């Protein structure tokens, strides 16, 4: 049933993207004001997981496909938050923070 969750996941970063694209320097510094940064940490280690799990089953393939755009949307999504940014910035600190919390999982997906 994961289909039906990234299918709306995969819509929510698209009209996330759409919002701060542009730079579109309100919405770019509400959303690093909010708690986007919580739910990103969450389906980093969603994804991290699954990742792994889905890869050595082999009849998971086609939920695997479903897995990495969403992944890739995601990415969009942040690097869409660096348009326009600044060293040391109030928006580029954030996300790096939230690198650091994520690290375990982060370096997972590039292995």
């Amino acid at each position: 049933n994961f289909s039906k969750a990234m299918s709306v996941a995969k819509q929510v970063f698209n009209s996330l993207t759409e919002y701060i694209q542009g730079p579109c320097t309100g919405n770019q510094q509400s959303l690093a004001h909010s708690r986007l940064w919580d739910a990103v940490v969450g389906f980093l280690h969603v994804f991290a997981h699954m990742m792994m799990k889905l890869a050595q089953d082999s009849s998971q393939i086609e939920l695997l496909k479903e897995l990495l755009d969403l992944q890739k949307d995601m990415v969009v999504m942040l690097l869409s938050l660096l348009e326009g940014n600044v060293v040391n910035g109030m928006i580029a600190r954030q996300m790096v923070d939230m690198l650091v919390e994520s690290s375990s999982n982060v370096e997972m997906i590039l292995k």
